[PDB]
């Protein structure tokens, strides 16, 4: 009854094109079984959204990877909240939710809309610039680890831990196992500016470990929740401003939309994360026998839910593959849905609204002038090199 494929959702060959393999998981049922990997899959908006709103049934608190933490051990501690459910999950969540809350927004913003700003002039000082080093990641480079109030000492471990992160919810492939061998150096330098007396007061990290006061967390939970925000913080804006630039370089239509009216940015950066999807997948495990999409799933089964395809779903999309600044894009899973939603919404659509209301202002064309080369990843899709020539308005 459930149709089963043997697409591998992890492969280079479909992180290099991923699109006809989705139409092809979209329509093939609105359950499918991946034996590559003995998981279920739904890639249809519907079953995503419903998949995502049914935390009793399909739980996080076994892995939103492809391990089981009922079966294998977690290659680092659980995340209290990515991998909690409720009512565990609630009150960390709380706390992340008032850490990262509009009125802290208000004390980031001229920051870092200052800060993209003097990013995109010094650009266009060179004319001609790599998208990916010189923009989508030396611009949150520039404000995110200030703003969680990091040390200077040991930056250069960001990345490469937040590229762990995300490997290591796929399966034990190659990218999984090489970003897990030899990796404690990068566990032991985030863990060590999870400790209170790293982080500087005022930032992010200090004012999750000021929330132990209230009983919403313990003090031995704060590291964890730091741990948190510089686990999904940095990389995940990293390829979302990476994908809009890609987006108006490819649709230059678009880009004179918004040059014409940069109030339209925050909206431009919302569809490039319905577009290009920088968090491709998450599974959840079956807590109970379940009927999907006609389809009977056992308990302690793993569900991979294709975010990006959902977001590309034609059923819930008009004319899914367009980049569209003025789309209406609410309901995309790009953030999630429901419970668990990105509880870091907030700054990343604030990174990429000033971004892209600096290129609104500041940029009339946006050419790409060199060898485009993807970057591989178990769960984001990026780009590893965008070069580009940036002509000034
Ligand atoms: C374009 C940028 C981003 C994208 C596309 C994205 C994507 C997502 C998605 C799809 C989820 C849902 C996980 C699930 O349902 O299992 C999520 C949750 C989460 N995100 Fe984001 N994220 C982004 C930026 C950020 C930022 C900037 C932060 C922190 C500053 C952050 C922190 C978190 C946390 C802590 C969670 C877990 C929330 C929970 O489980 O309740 N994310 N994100
Ligand atoms: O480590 C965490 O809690 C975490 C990691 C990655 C994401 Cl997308 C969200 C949360
Ligand atoms: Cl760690
Ligand atoms: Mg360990
Ligand atoms: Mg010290």
């Amino acid at each position: 009854t459930i149709p089963h494929l043997a697409i591998d959702p992890f492969s280079l060959d479909f992180f290099d094109d991923p699109y006809p393999d989705q139409q092809t998981l979209r329509d093939a049922g609105p359950v499918v079984y991946l034996d590559k990997w003995n998981v279920y899959g739904v890639a249809r908006y519907a079953e995503v959204h419903a998949v995502l709103n049914d935390p009793t049934t399909f739980c996080s608190s076994r892995g939103v990877g492809l391990s089981d933490f009922k079966k294998e051990k977690p290659w680092r501690p659980p995340s209290l909240i990515l991998e909690a459910d409720p009512p565990a999950h609630t009150r960390p969540r709380a706390v992340l939710s008032k850490v990262l809350s509009p009125a802290t927004m208000k004390t980031i913003r001229d920051g870092f809309a200052a800060a993209a700003d003097a990013k995109v002039d010094e650009l266009l000082q060179r004319g001609c610039i790599d998208a990916i080093a010189d923009l989508a990641e030396a611009y949150p480079l520039s404000v995110f680890p200030d703003a969680m109030g990091l040390k200077q000492e040991g930056r250069e471990h960001l990345l490469p831990y937040a590229g762990l992160v995300f490997n290591a919810f796929g399966p034990p492939n190659e990218l999984r196992q090489t970003a897990i061998e030899r990796s404690a150096p990068h566990q032991a330098y985030v863990n060590e500016q999870c400790q209170r007396p790293n982080l500087a007061p005022g930032g992010f990290g200090a004012c999750i470990h000021a929330f132990t006061d209230t009983g919403e967390i313990t003090p031995d939970e704060a590291p964890l929740l730091v741990r948190s925000l510089l686990s999904a913080g940095l990389d995940t804006t990293v390829n979302g401003i990476g994908a809009a630039v890609y987006c108006l370089a490819r649709f230059p239509g678009e880009l004179q939309r918004l040059r014409s009216d940069p109030t339209l940015a925050r909206n431009a950066f919302e569809e490039a994360v319905r577009f290009e999807s920088p968090v491709q997948t998450f599974f959840r495990t079956t807590t109970r026998e379940v009927e999907l999409g006609g389809a009977v799933i056992g308990e302690g089964e793993k569900v991979l839910m294709f975010l990006g395809s959902a977001n590309r779903d034609p059923r819930r999309w008009s004319d899914p593959d367009l980049y569209d600044i003025t789309r209406k894009t609410s309901g995309h899973v790009g953030f999630g849905s429901g419970v668990h939603m990105c509880v870091g919404q907030l700054v990343a659509r604030l990174e990429g609204e000033v971004m892209l209301s600096a290129l609104a202002r500041k940029v009339a064309a946006i050419d790409i002038d060199g060898p485009v080369k993807r970057r591989f990843n178990n769960t984001l899709r990026g780009l590893e090199s965008l070069p580009v020539k940036l002509t000034p308005a």
